[PDB]
């Protein structure tokens, strides 16, 4: 897993990010690409941190969105989300 991989697939994701609504469907294919391409605990680490440091290239949007966005897009997570999840320590 590679963070490359992980922005290409969230892209359609920023205007839900932004101006909220319902994701559309280039948003949650993309969602679920990364959820289906994240299988080992070390991929999944991997996927985490990468959306920490794409969360950190977008520092002024709050949580609400992306919280909402895995149930959204027919995906379930083990972790919140949030900008302070410690993703190494699951
Ligand atoms: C937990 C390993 C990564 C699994 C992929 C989750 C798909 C992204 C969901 C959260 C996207 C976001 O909130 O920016
Ligand atoms: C595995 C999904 C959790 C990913 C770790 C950070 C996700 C929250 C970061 C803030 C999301 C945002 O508002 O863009």
């Amino acid at each position: 897993v590679t963070c490359g991989q992980v922005d290409a697939n969230l892209a359609p994701c920023v205007p839900f990010l932004t101006q909220g609504g319902e994701p559309g469907a280039a948003c949650c294919s993309g969602v679920k690409t990364l959820n289906g391409n994240a299988q080992s605990p070390d991929d999944r680490k991997t996927a985490c941190n990468c959306i920490k440091a794409a969360a950190n290239r977008y520092p002024n949007l709050k949580d609400d969105a992306a919280q909402s966005l895995p149930s959204k897009c027919g995906i379930s997570l083990n972790v919140p989300i949030s900008r302070t999840i410690n993703c190494d320590t699951i």
